[PDB]
């Protein structure tokens, strides 16, 4: 049903849902488009990198470490980055 891949629609698990309300997010349902974007947010409110190595997180003693299962990952891996994000959430329909 989803037009595209980006634009699968998304219910994040409630400490996912937890961490995007932190950074503005006020929605419930979600596009995989829309969870990257206040992912983000989060990375760059809490600077959750190294200003040397901008492309490395380093989120070990942070909730997104938890909840991806990592210490730290690279922003250009992102088959890495959509394994933890699914893990995350529940895939939901148009309606
Ligand atoms: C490039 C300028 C915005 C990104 N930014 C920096 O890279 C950046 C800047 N200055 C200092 C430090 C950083 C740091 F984030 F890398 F640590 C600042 C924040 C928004 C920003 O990055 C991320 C968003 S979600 C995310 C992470 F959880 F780590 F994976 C990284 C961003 O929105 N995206 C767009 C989404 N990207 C992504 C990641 C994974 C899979 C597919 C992706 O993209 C596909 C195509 C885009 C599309 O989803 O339609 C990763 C980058």
């Amino acid at each position: 049903a989803s037009a595209s891949e980006q634009e699968t629609l998304v219910r994040p698990k409630p400490l996912l849902l937890k961490l995007l309300k932190s950074v503005g997010a006020q929605k419930d349902t979600y596009t995989m488009k829309e969870v990257l974007y206040y992912l983000g947010q989060y990375i760059m409110t809490k600077r959750l990198y190294d200003e040397k190595q901008q492309h490395i997180v380093h989120c070990s003693n942070d909730l997104l470490g938890d909840l991806f299962g990592v210490p730290s990952f690279s922003v250009k891996e992102h088959r890495k980055i959509y394994t933890m994000i699914y893990r995350n959430l529940v895939v939901v329909n148009q309606q």
